[PDB]
C-alpha cells in the first residue's frame, strides 16, 4: 500500500520485544518498504487461502498474543534479507530485491512451515510440538534459504542433492541466527519445538547422531521415506560445514576450524556458481574445494580444512 513509512513495537512468539517496520495510511500494516521491494507479511486468518490480508493493526503496538507470529515472521525476513545483503552482497532470495511475503496463522494446529515458491507459510503448531514457527529465526532463514537455491543451483529434492539442499538451508539458516545474534547454537528449530521439553531440537548439526541422524557417509540412509531420506543425510553434509567452521575430531580425522564466516562465503560460492540441479555429496566436496581455492588460494589453510571435513564425514 502507499503510505508513511513508520516504526511500530511488540513482543514474538518467545515473549522478547522488538521494533518493526510498518506504512502508516489510516491502519498500520506490516509493510516494510526499508529493504528491497518491501517485506509484506499477511494473516491467513486460521485457513489455507494465501496470502490472505495484508496485517492491518490500529496503533503500531503488536503485543497481542494473535499478533506475535507475525511480528516474528516480519522481523526476521528482515534480518534474512539484512544477512544475505550486508554479507553476501545479494538482495532479497532472488538477488533481484524480491518483495518477500509472508503469511502466518496458516491453517490449524498446523506444525510445518514452507516457502512455496512465492511466499512464506508457518502454521501456528498444535503447541505441543510446536509453537508459532515464524519464532524460529533459523527455521524462517533456511526457508527463505530454499528460495535462493532454487533461483541458482536449483538442487533436486531428492536423495543426495536433496539432502545437500536440505543442509545448505541448515547452513545459512544457522548463519543467519548466529548473524541475529538471536540465541545462536548449531542446532535447528529449537527455539519453537516441544516448548514442554527443554535443550532439543528438530536436528544438529555439531552431533547429528545425537537425534540418531548420520554423520558419516557409510550412514547414510539409502531408503526411499523422505525422498530418500533428504532430512536424515543432511546430517552428513550438516557435520562438514560444522567441522569447517569450529574444528574438531571426527572419525579419527582432525579439522582445523576457519570460522562461520569463511563457512559461509565458501558455501554461497559452491551454491551460487558451482552447484548444479543434480550435484552429490562427492560434487559439493568439488564444489567447497573449488570455492575455497578461488576466495583464498589452493595451498591455503581453508582448502586444506574443507578437504579435512569431508574426510571425516567419508565424502570423497
Ligand atoms: O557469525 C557469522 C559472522 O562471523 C560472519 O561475519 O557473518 C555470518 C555470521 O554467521
Ligand atoms: O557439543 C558441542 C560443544 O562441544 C561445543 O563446545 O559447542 C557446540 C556443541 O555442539
Ligand atoms: O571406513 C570407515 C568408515 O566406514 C567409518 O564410518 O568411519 C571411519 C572410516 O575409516
Ligand atoms: O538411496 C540414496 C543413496 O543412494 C544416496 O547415496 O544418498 C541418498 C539416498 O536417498
Ligand atoms: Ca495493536
Ligand atoms: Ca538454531
Ligand atoms: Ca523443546
Ligand atoms: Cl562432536
Ligand atoms: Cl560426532
Ligand atoms: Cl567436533
Ligand atoms: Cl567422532
Ligand atoms: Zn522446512
Ligand atoms: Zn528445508
Ligand atoms: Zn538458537
Ligand atoms: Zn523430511
Ligand atoms: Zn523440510
Ligand atoms: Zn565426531
Ligand atoms: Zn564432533
Amino acid at each position: 500500500i502507499t503510505g508513511t513509512s513508520t516504526v511500530g513495537v511488540g513482543r514474538g512468539v518467545l515473549g522478547d520485544q522488538k521494533n518493526i517496520n510498518t506504512t502508516y495510511s489510516t491502519y498500520y500494516y506490516l509493510q516494510d518498504n526499508t529493504r528491497g521491494n518491501g517485506i509484506f507479511t499477511y494473516d491467513a486468518k486460521y485457513r489455507t487461502t494465501l496470502p490472505g490480508s495484508l496485517w492491518a493493526d490500529a496503533d503500531n503496538q503488536f503485543f497481542a498474543s494473535y499478533d506475535a507470529p507475525a511480528v516474528d515472521a516480519h522481523y526476521y525476513a528482515g534480518v534474512t534479507y539484512d544477512y544475505y545483503k550486508n554479507v553476501h552482497n545479494r538482495l532479497s532470495y532472488d538477488g533481484n530485491n524480491a518483495a518477500i511475503r509472508s503469511s502466518v496463522h496458516y491453517s490449524q494446529g498446523y506444525n510445518n512451515a514452507f516457502w512455496n515458491g512465492s511466499q512464506m507459510v508457518y502454521g501456528d503448531g498444535d503447541g505441543q510440538t510446536f509453537i508459532p514457527l515464524s519464532g524460529g529465526i533459523d527455521v524462517v532463514a533456511h526457508e527463505l534459504t530454499h528460495a535462493v537455491t532454487d533461483y541458482t543451483a536449483g538442487l533436486i529434492y531428492q536423495n543426495e542433492s536433496g539432502a545437500i539442499n536440505e543442509a545448505i538451508s541448515d547452513i545459512f539458516g544457522t548463519l543467519v541466527e548466529f548473524y541475529a545474534n538471536k540465541n545462536p547454537d548449531w542446532e535447528i528449530g529449537e527455539d519453537v519445538y516441544t516448548p514442554g521439553i527443554s535443550g532439543d531440537s528438530l536436528r544438529s548439526m555439531s552431533d547429528p547422531a545425537k537425534y540418531g541422524d548420520p554423520d558419516h557417509y557409510s550412514k547414510r540412509y539409502t531408503g526411499t521415506q523422505d525422498n530418500g531420506g533428504v532430512h536424515i543425510n543432511s546430517g552428513i553434509i550438516n557435520k562438514a560445514a560444522y567441522l569447517i567452521s569450529q574444528g574438531g575430531t571426527h572419525y579419527g580425522v582432525s579439522v582445523v576450524g576457519i570460522g562461520r564466516d569463511k563457512l559461509g562465503k565458501i558455501f554461497y560460492r559452491a551454491l551460487t556458481q558451482y552447484l548444479t540441479p543434480t550435484s552429490n555429496f562427492s560434487q559439493l566436496r568439488a564444489a567447497a574445494v573449488q570455492s575455497a581455492t578461488d576466495l583464498y588460494g589452493s595451498t591455503s589453510q581453508e582448502v586444506a580444512s574443507v578437504k579435512q571435513a569431508f574426510d571425516a564425514v567419508g565424502v570423497k
